[PDB]
RNA sequence: ACAUUUAACUAAAACCCCUACGCAUUUAUAUAGAGGAGACAAGUCGUAACAUGGUAAGUGUACUGGAAAGUGCACUUGGACGAACC
């Protein structure tokens, strides 16, 4: 079955590194379904204030 | 509500009421639902305060606004006015 997949940036420290680091799990997912040969459909994608990842949901 | 009797050549016998409490009063627990306060975050919106915080802040009171808050009158310094003259 076919997964909808979402991160978000959890609100534990000051800063954007939660928001930072969430792009770079986003692109992880993103770039792991091309090494499986499978389909990403981008349904969600709010972007930071400093070049990061509010919150994104794909599904794959 | 309720009666002084019997007996008395030594002396004794007899004596025995019925009405209250209604889930009425008093104090708590449990709550359909309606809110508050504290903790917490960093999410969302703005930047009210702290520097003359960029309209100096605040008190009382009134009205208004998503939200801090805004404005009127009076008051306070828990602000300043640069401290000879020019
Ligand atoms: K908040
Ligand atoms: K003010
Ligand atoms: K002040
Ligand atoms: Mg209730
Ligand atoms: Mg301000
Ligand atoms: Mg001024
Ligand atoms: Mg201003
Ligand atoms: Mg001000
Ligand atoms: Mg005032
Ligand atoms: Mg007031
Ligand atoms: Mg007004
Ligand atoms: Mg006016």
């Amino acid at each position: 079955n076919d997964v909808i997949l979402e991160v978000t940036a959890g609100r534990t420290t000051g800063g954007d590194i939660c928001q930072q680091f969430t792009r770079e799990i986003f692109d992880m997912y993103q770039n792991y379904s091309c090494y499986k040969h499978w389909q990403f459909e981008l349904l969600n994608y709010t972007p930071a204030d400093y070049g990061g990842l509010h919150h994104a949901a794909a599904r794959i």
